[PDB]
């Protein structure tokens, strides 16, 4: 898979909007809860994730939030190409797991949420998630 | 080295913002935050440490970072803390520098702080600071 | 390297994008699909590529 | 070694601690605090684990 290549999906737990975006070649995560699920919310998530990473292609479903004009406007200011139509979706399932498994640790979901994506990113199968996408766009780096 | 971050607030329009600089890259990270708190200081930790290998934070003595909400983040995330060179302060000026460049592109402030984070990270020197912390990693990765 | 997003027809959902025909102080003039469109300045975004040339 | 205890007492909101966990009931927690015993509220207490240090 491209380096760049991002899947982006909301999920929902205790009534509040879960964010979650992967990076499809290494399965590393970010997730963040959102107060609304709006293309103001996503179009902001966007831009902090395409200040971190290569962020060449996302792709989503056909939620209103990412295609609202707003999204279309933050990802051509990023140079972020859109696509649209099950990584994620196991993914969204792989998260709420490892929620559950941390969430009595923590009073708030967003802190909870926080913690399993650290859990997800940092444990090794060999490398870790984290390592992996570090690795991966290390290589991609031309010299 | 790898995993050494700095820390600090700065203030636009009235505005919170938490930045945290790689030190060995120059790679930042930029949010608006609600209130100047160990509560939002700890979050913003957490969702930090998920991303990068963050070994060691320096910040100064404000309230927020010496807080034991801050402590019990770092505690369970494994990050150690140091209090009390000028990379960040020198990165606030950087980065509101940039901000004042691209605000009129923007209504919102966070939309405009996260502008100027990516410009930073992405700008060619030569690499780019977000290509550097990729690189010094990856190389702390593949070599052990 | 630009790309204008606009309101007119009393929608307040952005429409877009356009491409930038000619910009004045007071209005912008646009291109959608084959409709050649005059909009105030305060009814249109103008956004660049900005973190894209940036590469 | 693996918990550290956060607690509030006497009226102070100020989060005091680290404290050691001697044991967890669902209605207090027995802790030490530099050689005070405590027994302290599960709501007025905040038992953290190194749970992210160990799993990474
Ligand atoms: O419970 C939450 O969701 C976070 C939280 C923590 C906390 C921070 C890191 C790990 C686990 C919990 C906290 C910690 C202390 Cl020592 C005091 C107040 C606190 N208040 C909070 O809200
Ligand atoms: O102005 C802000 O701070 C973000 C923003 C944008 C926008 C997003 C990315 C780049 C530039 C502006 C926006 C864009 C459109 Cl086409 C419609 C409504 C919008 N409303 C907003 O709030
Ligand atoms: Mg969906
Ligand atoms: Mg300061």
């Amino acid at each position: 898979c491209s380096p760049g290549i991002w899947q982006l999906d909301c999920t929902h737990l205790e009534g509040k909007v879960i964010l979650v975006a992967v990076h499809v070649a290494s399965g590393y995560i970010e997730a963040e809860v959102i107060p609304a699920e709006t293309g103001q919310e996503t179009a902001y998530f966007l831009l902090k994730l395409a200040g971190r990473w290569p962020v060449k292609t996302v792709h989503t479903d056909n939620g209103s939030n990412f295609t609202s004009t707003t999204v279309k406007a933050a990802c051509w200011w990023a140079g972020i190409k859109q696509e649209f139509g099950g990584v994620i979706e196991s993914m969204n399932k792989e998260l709420k797991k490892i929620i559950g498994q941390v969430r009595d640790q923590a009073e708030h979901l967003k802190t909870a949420v926080q913690m399993a994506v650290f859990i997800h990113n940092k444990k090794r199968k060999g490398y870790s998630a984290g390592e992996r996408i570090v690795d991966i766009i290390a290589t991609d780096i031309q010299t």
